[PDB]
């Protein structure tokens, strides 16, 4: 059949050109940005994914200056890059990953039943991860939202992607306040901030656990108006201490709704505890994606015994990094467990 062959750069190596075939190239996503392609490797073949981008030559490609200098077992990787036709498109051959949570959710949404508990700790640690290590070199990817989170049914392991609005925030610069989807935005972002943080992707992420476990998104509206007031419902009326420290420069003052309310009955009190120091007013006063790692909610996957409800191991969940631990080392006495420290 078709057999493309492609001279490419590596993803993260010095700049030894590789030739690169691959056939099987079928569709697998559009967008304004551009398409995304599911293709087999001619020689192992191995499957990925191939994001077909405009190359607007009067600039580099932030996504692909991003992406080259991320490596994580939490992210989805680069392999290699190369330009072409279709007047220029950047391709980026990235990891090829069955599901995504968008989907694994809706699975069990569309049935009545919620995803097994286990598996909201697993993806939410390991979506914490990959934040804590972005975040580290300040990065912040700005579309947290469960489309962007890949999966591998079989092993469990969560890969985020699209680093399409990712960006280096530095201190004192100001960032368009446009980004981030619907039901995940923070709130300093509805009020239209533009000296956020990257808590903002605490925020988001803090969206994701809570929408795992009711089965539905906790923060809905089709306008900042609908979501302010669903958040308001849960959080209560924003103390003008807070309102400040959102930024932005007068709502029905509504009070302290107890989370425990908000979740079906069995809900583990640490899961609720979790979301309500992910979702908070205030951006300083939220977790860190690693304090979240390091939260009790997560002590069930620091067990020796602990297993997959298939039977099998879990993923790598301990070998940390100085990179990853740099934001606050003392946590690795709390993020790598004694049986993980066993030499031998
Ligand atoms: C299956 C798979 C998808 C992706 C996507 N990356 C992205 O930036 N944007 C994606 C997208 C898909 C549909 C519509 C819009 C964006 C998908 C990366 C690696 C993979 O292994």
């Amino acid at each position: 059949s078709k057999v493309t062959t492609v001279v490419a750069t590596p993803g993260q190596g010095p700049d030894r050109p590789q030739e690169v075939s691959y056939t099987d190239t079928k569709v697998i996503g559009n967008g304004s940005f551009g398409v995304v392609y599911q293709a087999k490797l001619c020689d192992s073949g191995e499957l990925v994914a191939i994001k077909k981008v405009l190359q607007d030559k009067r600039f580099k490609n932030r996504e692909l200056q991003i992406m080259r200098k991320l490596d994580h077992c939490n992210i989805v990787r680069l392999r290699y890059f190369f330009y072409s036709s279709g007047e220029v498109y950047l391709n980026l051959v990235l990891d090829y990953v069955p599901e995504t949570v968008y989907r694994v959710a809706r699975h069990y949404s569309r049935a009545k039943q919620t995803l097994p508990v286990i598996y909201v700790k697993l993806y939410m640690y390991q979506l914490f991860r990959s934040l804590a290590y972005i975040h580290s070199f300040g990065i912040c990817h700005r579309d947290i939202k469960p489309q962007n989170l890949l999966l591998d049914p079989d092993t469990a392991v969560l890969k985020l992607c699209d680093f399409g609005s990712a960006k280096q925030l530095v201190r004192g610069e100001p960032n368009v306040s446009y980004i981030c989807s619907r039901y995940y935005r923070a709130p300093e972002l509805i009020f239209g901030a533009t000296d956020y943080t990257s808590s903002i992707d605490v925020w988001s992420a803090g969206c994701v656990l809570a929408e795992l476990l009711l089965g539905q998104p906790i923060f809905p509206g089709d306008s900042g108006v609908d979501q302010l007031v669903e958040i308001i419902k849960v959080l209560g009326t924003p103390t003008r201490e807070q309102i400040r420290e959102m930024n932005p420069n007068k709502f029905p003052q509504i009070k302290a709704h107890p989370w425990t309310k908000v979740f079906r009955p069995r809900t583990p009190p640490e899961a609720i505890a979790l979301c309500s120091r992910l979702l908070e007013y205030t951006p300083t006063a939220r977790l860190t994606p690693l304090e979240a790692c390091a939260h009790s909610f997560f002590d069930e996957l620091r067990d020796p015994n602990v297993k997959l409800p298939n039977g099998r191991d879990t993923p790598a969940l301990f070998n940390f990094t100085t990179q990853e631990l740099s934001s606050n080392p003392p946590l690795a006495t709390i993020l790598i467990p004694p049986h993980a420290r066993i030499q031998a």
